[PDB]
């Protein structure tokens, strides 16, 4: 089995107007496809060739490794989001949350802070440390708290100027409120439970 | 003097179709503007509220380097450039890239491929070395050739991903193409001499 690109799990418009179909159909069709292919350029005929996307996030280094860690990456922002999601957290998230943080405000202004301050090309995650606690984390470029052993990923959200450039421009933080529309609060909660047992 | 924005030498259509009328106004009077605002900002009743862009660049660390050199990274960006440039390069520089690179052709090719292989944010140089050779640097993020030491600047291209986005997408080889129109020579001349003398 070719590594390749997983499916959306809603249309191109689901998450407009916060996210609009035009950014879904370049970020999804062209750079998260485009990470797809040049990483299947790039293992041909080495001895990377049959290995699981898996297996090359564990073994690989530079190019191959941004590029693979990319694909990882985007499909854990799709799952992060979605459409009639947003609003404030519930079930085991909500008392996740509320404990670590205080209180989801407090939880979403840090969070805010950081997706808003963050330098270049990056992310920001929600994960569970070693300790069984929520932190907030954030990434370079292709960096995430797997290959950093950092934290599990609980959520994400991608700070790369092409996540929001084609809706929202230089502004930021336009981008990042929208995007509280959008946090796909069941992903953050299936995430937690796998990673809690 | 407070420290200000660099004036542009031409209007923001002077480059188009290139580089567009829209990128230059929100590259220049928003990402370049807000750099200069922001560091503005962060030396405000500090210990360096008073220094000049120049000492604060060899003195400062983080945010405060970050934005600095940004503004310095931006200005020498758009001093790069011109409208009635592009072309085969001529005069001083002319010789030294037939030198250095044996022709023009390969310093060109080179050069497009690492703009174009550059993973996140950065930059992309032509410098001269302490051997006063001509290379080919780049940089990640805010960095550059003085911070780093590794050579002094003749050109640079901005490859982060707002300096194309706009007009050209993910498609970052078209920008790469267009620079090449662009290149103001007349710059890499006074650049060249200034650095060998
Ligand atoms: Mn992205
Ligand atoms: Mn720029
Ligand atoms: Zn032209």
């Amino acid at each position: 089995m070719a590594i390749t690109l997983p499916k959306l799990k809603y249309a191109l418009n689901a998450l407009s107007p916060h996210i609009s179909e035009e950014t879904l159909s370049f970020h999804y069709n062209k750079h998260h496809a485009g990470y797809v292919n040049k990483l299947n350029g790039l293992i041909k005929d080495t001895p990377l060739a049959n290995k699981s996307l898996t297996d090359i996030l564990k073994e690989s280094t530079g190019a191959i490794f941004n590029n693979a860690a990319q694909i990882w990456n985007h499909s854990f922002y799709w799952d992060s989001m979605g459409p009639n999601c947003g609003g404030e957290p519930h079930g085991e998230i909500k008392e996740k949350i509320q404990e670590d943080f205080g209180s989801f405000n407090n939880f979403k202004d840090q969070f805010s802070n950081v997706l808003c301050g963050h330098f270049g090309s990056g992310w920001g995650w929600l994960a569970l440390n070693k300790n069984n606690k929520l932190v907030i984390l954030q990434t370079h470029d292709a960096g995430n708290p797997i290959k950093e052993n950092t934290g599990i990923p609980i959520l994400t959200c991608d700070v790369w100027e092409h996540a929001y450039y084609i809706d929202y421009r230089n502004d930021r933080l336009s981008y990042v409120k929208a995007w509280w529309n959008l946090v796909n609060w069941n992903f953050a909660n299936e995430n937690l439970k796998n990673a809690l047992n």
